[PDB]
Parts: structure tokens; C-alpha cells; sequence
């Protein structure tokens, strides 16, 4: 009979286990015998306190490096401000030791945990690449919340070395099964940011996670976008509890916060899942998340049912992660077929945007070809356009099954005149839909200003397979 952890702060870890059912259902996974044994997770951040009394027992130097100083030791740089505590906080979320009379427990409290010190210095493309590409046949799961500053006016993603690291990771990482890159969707809610403008979370190669408050609401810091897959609990207002974890200087904290605290919890759940089936590919893991995640009691004004009957939100993706359901579905999971990629160049001539532009196109999704797709995974609308004030644009994409994805919401602080240069807006909301038929792209000026510009390229890129569907 499974006995839950006795750690002093475990009762404060409301998101792990509750009578309330406002939790991630992690205890059910533990009771099935999955606690993360044999799985390796790395926190890509500001370092890890490897001698922390609640981390030392699970610490793995093979999951660690210091890319800022170019040496193996990921110890945080100690300062009066305690600036470099974040990675240590995230590590504890994943893999804090259980039943040791110290603090709380990790989601995967028998997993091995390391950290990369890479944010404490100048973060170049090369630094990002070397962090993403750290020991990819030892580390199973990476967790990160970096990328562009979420100031609501930036459009930025991985440069060439980092993008190459992503493709190398998912292709040859983890014995060919693919590195699992878990990402926080962003924290620019206050600046009205729209997270598809962040190429790291907008990537198909990252498994992107947003936040819900304890009372099941969309936190002030949250960013909505179509690229997000799912949600874990994090902080909210001052009546709502927060994340309880390991802190710098061998301390315990009850006030870890933000979307950056949601990603590590997801990484821990994904570790439990990988323990339940070590053969899951990077794409398998995303399927599991889509199928098992739970909308219930998450409050949003944009819940919509897609073409295969699943509820999806731009704030929450497919909903709250469910660890028990993940590990259950993982055990007899059949590996998905090889990924197909159908490239459809939509325009025959450039199109004036004006006040509103609608582009309709009926596609066959590579019928008759080896990239024929009847089961969609990710879809991208890769857009090249000029515009005089970028943040006034809102962009939507409607699938043949009638699923309306917001690719871009108005960003009031984005006054850029640089437009978009083949930016690959991505949506997860049409997952498992048949993409044959009429797609609709909508671009609109949300302001009353006389704005102007031209859409010069629209590539619809479809990823997925042609086999093995479930009944909706
Ligand atoms: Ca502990
Ligand atoms: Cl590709
Ligand atoms: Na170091
Ligand atoms: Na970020
Ligand atoms: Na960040
Ligand atoms: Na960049
Ligand atoms: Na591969
Ligand atoms: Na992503
Ligand atoms: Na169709």
C-alpha cells in the first residue's frame, strides 16, 4: 500500500495532492509505482545548488554544466540579492528528495536532476545551442523558460545554432527517440504579450506549458497563444497558494511563482511518464499530453471544441496535466508513425491587407504523396508581410473542421514597422483533425487607424501522419 511522503512541507504542496481535486493527480502516478527512477532531467537556467539537502541525493553531474564559465560545475553565483536562485527552485519542483525530513518533494522524487548554468552571463546563440545540446544521450528531459523578454513588443526565436540544436535533439537525442524539451509559454501577461511571437515556445520541438492559479483562473502573468499544449498550477493573487520548493542557500521557499514554475512541474510529470514507457518518442509525449489533459474547473472565456471533440483554450491548451492519466496511457502506447510534412504554398499573388484580409484555400494535404496527412499534429501558417504598426494586427486560422486558432492577438505595445519575415505561427488546436479541405486565414486591423501593408507569402505547413485514429 503506497504511503505518501512525510516531508514537512508536503502538505503545503497543494498542486501535487489534494482531497479537493484541484491538483495534478501525481499521487495516483506514485501509487502505480512511478516516481521517476532511471529518468534524467536538466534545468536550463541560472545554475543548481548541487549540495542542497533536498537535491543532493538526486543530483546528477552528467545532467549539469556551466556554459557561462565553461566548466562542469553548475553551482549558482552567490550574491547579496540572491539573483541566481531560480534554477535551484525549478530543480526541486522536479526532483526534490522525498521522505528525508526536508522541505517538500519533487513530482519525480526519485529522478536524477541536474542544471545548466547558462543565464548568468551573455546569452548568445552558441550558449543556447550548447545548453540544449548538453549530453543528449544521457539527459532525457530539458526544462526551460528563456527566450525573448516578454515585453509585448518583441518577435524573436532561436537563431541558427539553437534551431540546429533543437533538430539534432529531437532526431538523434535519447537514442533516436528525441530529446524532450519542456518550455514555459511566457510571463508577459501584464504587457499583453501573445506567445506565438516567441519562437522558442512557438516551436513544434518544445512541449509548451502555461499556468493556472489555485482557484482555477488565468493568472495575471499568463500569455495566450495557439502553440501552447497544456497547463500546470502555479501562483496567482495573494489569497492563492504558490509553489513550494528548494531555495538558494539550502533553504525552503513557499513563494515560487509564474509560468516558469509551471514548466518544471510538467517536466516532472513527463519524467513519471517516461518511466512508465522508456520507448516514447518526443512526438509520442505530445500525443499523450493532448489526449490526457483535463479542462475541468479551469476558467476561461475561450474554451472551444475542436474537430475531434476535444476542448482547447488559448490560455490552457488542452487543460491541466494529469499524471495518473499520463502514466496509465503510456504503458501500452503504440509508437506513432513517422512524421510527415506537407508544404502548401498558398498565394499566387501578394495581397493588400488594408482593414481586413481573408485568404481561403482548399487543400488536398499532399494526397497521393508520401507526405499525405489525414491525422494532423502541428500546423503552421508561415507568413511574410509588411505592415506599418505590427501590434494592431490580429491573425486567425480556421481548419476545415471549423477550428478557429488565434495565431496572433493585438499587442498594444508593439509599434514595430518591421512586419513578419516568414514567421511560422503554430497551432496545436487542430491536433488529430483531417486537414483536407478549406483553410481560412484572417488578418485584421484591430485599431481605428488607417494602417497599411501587404501579405507576400503564406505557406501552410502541415505535420502529422496518415494512420491509426481514435473515435472522437
Ligand atoms: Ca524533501
Ligand atoms: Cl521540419
Ligand atoms: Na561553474
Ligand atoms: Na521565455
Ligand atoms: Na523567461
Ligand atoms: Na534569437
Ligand atoms: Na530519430
Ligand atoms: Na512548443
Ligand atoms: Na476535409
Amino acid at each position: 500500500v503506497y504511503q505518501e511522503p512525510t516531508d514537512p512541507k508536503f502538505p503545503q504542496q497543494w498542486y501535487l495532492s489534494g482531497v479537493t481535486q484541484r491538483d495534478l493527480n501525481v499521487k495516483a502516478a506514485w501509487a502505480q509505482g512511478y516516481t521517476g527512477h532511471g529518468i534524467v532531467v536538466s534545468i536550463l537556467d541560472d545554475g543548481i545548488e548541487k549540495n542542497h539537502p533536498d537535491l543532493a541525493g538526486n543530483y546528477d553531474p552528467g545532467a549539469s554544466f556551466d556554459v557561462n564559465d565553461q566548466d562542469p560545475d553548475p553551482q549558482p553565483r552567490y550574491t547579496q540579492m540572491n539573483d541566481n536562485r531560480h534554477g535551484t527552485r525549478c530543480a526541486g519542483e522536479v526532483a526534490a528528495v522525498a521522505n528525508n525530513g526536508v522541505c517538500g518533494v519533487g513530482v519525480a522524487y526519485n529522478a536524477r536532476i541536474g542544471g545548466v548554468r547558462m543565464l548568468d552571463g551573455e546569452v548568445t546563440d552558441a550558449v543556447e545551442a550548447r545548453s540544449l545540446g548538453l549530453n543528449p544521450n544521457h539527459i532525457h528531459i530539458y526544462s526551460a523558460s528563456w527566450g525573448p523578454e516578454d515585453d509585448g513588443k518583441t518577435v524573436d526565436g532561436p537563431a541558427r545554432l539553437a534551431e540546429e540544436a533543437f533538430f539534432r535533439g529531437v532526431s538523434q537525442g535519447r537514442g533516436g527517440l528525441g530529446s524532450i524539451f519542456v518550455w514555459a509559454s511566457g510571463n508577459g501577461g501584464r504587457e499583453h504579450d501573445s506567445c506565438n511571437c516567441d519562437g522558442y515556445t512557438n516551436s513544434i520541438y518544445t512541449l509548451s506549458i502555461s499556468s493556472a492559479t489555485q482557484f482555477g483562473n488565468v493568472p495575471w502573468y499568463s500569455e495566450a497563444c495557439s502553440s501552447t499544449l497544456a497547463t500546470t498550477y502555479s501562483s496567482g493573487n495573494q489569497n492563492e497558494k504558490q509553489i513550494v520548493t528548494t531555495d538558494l542557500r539550502q533553504k525552503c521557499t513557499e513563494s515560487h511563482t509564474g509560468t516558469s514554475a509551471s514548466a518544471p512541474l510538467a517536466a516532472g510529470i513527463i519524467a513519471l511518464t517516461l518511466e512508465a514507457n522508456k520507448n516514447l518518442t518526443w512526438r509520442d509525449m505530445q500525443h499523450l499530453v493532448v489526449q490526457t489533459s483535463k479542462p475541468a474547473h479551469l476558467n476561461a472565456n475561450d474554451w472551444a471544441t475542436n474537430g475531434v471533440g476535444r476542448k482547447v483554450s488559448h490560455s490552457y491548451g488542452y487543460g491541466l496535466l494529469d499524471a495518473g492519466a499520463m502514466v496509465a496511457l503510456a504503458q501500452n502506447w503504440t509508437t506513432v508513425a513517422p512524421q510527415r510534412k506537407c508544404i502548401i504554398d498558398i498565394l499566387t499573388e501578394p495581397k493588400d491587407i488594408g482593414k481586413r484580409l481573408e485568404v481561403r484555400k482548399t487543400v488536398t494535404a499532399c494526397l497521393g504523396e508520401p507526405n499525405h496527412i489525414t491525422r494532423l499534429e502541428h500546423a503552421q501558417a508561415r507568413l511574410t508581410l509588411s505592415y506599418n504598426r505590427r501590434g494592431d494586427l490580429a491573425i486567425h486560422l480556421v481548419s476545415p473542421m471549423g477550428t478557429r486558432s488565434t495565431l496572433l492577438a493585438a499587442r498594444p505595445h508593439d509599434y514595430s514597422a518591421d512586419g513578419f519575415n516568414d514567421w511560422a505561427f503554430m497551432t496545436t488546436h487542430s491536433w488529430d483533425e483531417d486537414p483536407s479541405g478549406e483553410w481560412v486565414l484572417e488578418i485584421e486591423n484591430t485599431s481605428e487607424a488607417n494602417n497599411y501593408g501587404t501579405l507576400t507569402k503564406f505557406t501552410l505547413v502541415l505535420y502529422g501522419t496518415a494512420s491509426g485514429s481514435l473515435v472522437p
